[PDB]
């Protein structure tokens, strides 16, 4: 269950998640856009899903993409803030899951975000230990897809 | 015009929004649900739009409503954080506007949130002065609907 996946996040994992988010979460517009552009660069097959955003090659200049990227970073902010209360983490995770279920995004496809997250983390010197911690949070969302 | 509306956010208005947000934003779950239940209680004709959340009369006990409410407070958090940059404030407002346009929500009905906000603020000892400041921020979203 999603509850089982959340309830398993350990103190060491939450610690790594919070320490790293302190940095990558400080520049939501910059890191959010880089997050999306990297996804499009390494997984071109996903581009079609974001047709509403127009030409995503525009990057920062694309106001629709910029608005989306910033808002996505707040979804991650939401997750990070609910870490110490699985009950709340679960209800928010399930809320965003619906957003993706409606767009026919599978658990496997949603996991494609791990690559970009790993690279964004790396750009700030957060290694594999930190990439692994984030894959665990993403897995909580996958449990709901 | 969303850009003209954004221009209405003067230094004094931005200050009042931040000061009051520091209090209201400290308890997103509690104040978020309070906002929603007050809306449903004072404007029962809007409950139909929230069919997906189930029985909203259950308030806090309703997982979907709680997840929705917390997330809603993060939308307001997003707005507050974009106050320094008008271009970014507009792109996020337009992003959330689409979320409501697709649900057939007009500027007029979106404005029904002013009642709940004034009441939630009043219970925290923030009067009309602060209620009006928030009305201006809400007015920015209305301009995009
Ligand atoms: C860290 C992981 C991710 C987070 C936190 C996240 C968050 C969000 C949020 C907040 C929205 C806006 C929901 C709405 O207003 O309808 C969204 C939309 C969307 N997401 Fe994700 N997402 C993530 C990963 C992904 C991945 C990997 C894919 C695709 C493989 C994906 C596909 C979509 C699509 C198609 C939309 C709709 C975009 C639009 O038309 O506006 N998401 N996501
Ligand atoms: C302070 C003002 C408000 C803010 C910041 C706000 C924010 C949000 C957010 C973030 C969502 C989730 C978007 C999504 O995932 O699709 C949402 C959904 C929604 N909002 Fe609002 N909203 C506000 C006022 C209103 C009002 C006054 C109405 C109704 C008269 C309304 C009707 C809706 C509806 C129908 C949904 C869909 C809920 C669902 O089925 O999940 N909103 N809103």
């Amino acid at each position: 269950s999603v509850y089982d996946a959340a309830a398993q996040l350990t103190a060491d994992v939450k610690k790594d998640l919070r320490d790293s988010w302190k940095v990558i979460g400080s520049d939501k517009k910059g890191n959010g856009v880089a997050l999306m552009t990297t996804l499009f660069a390494d997984n071109q097959e996903t581009i079609g899903y974001f047709k509403r955003l127009g030409d995503v090659s525009q990057g920062m200049a694309n106001d629709k993409l910029r608005g989306h990227s910033i808002t996505l970073m707040y979804a991650l902010q939401n997750y990070i803030d609910q870490l110490d209360n699985p009950d709340d983490l679960v209800c928010v995770v399930e809320k965003f899951a619906v957003n993706h279920i409606t767009r026919k995004i599978s658990a496997a496809e949603f996991g494609k975000i791990n690559g970009p997250i790993k690279k964004v983390l790396a750009s700030k010197n957060f290694g594999d230990k930190y990439a692994n911690a984030w894959a665990k949070l993403v897995a909580v969302v996958q449990a709901a897809l």
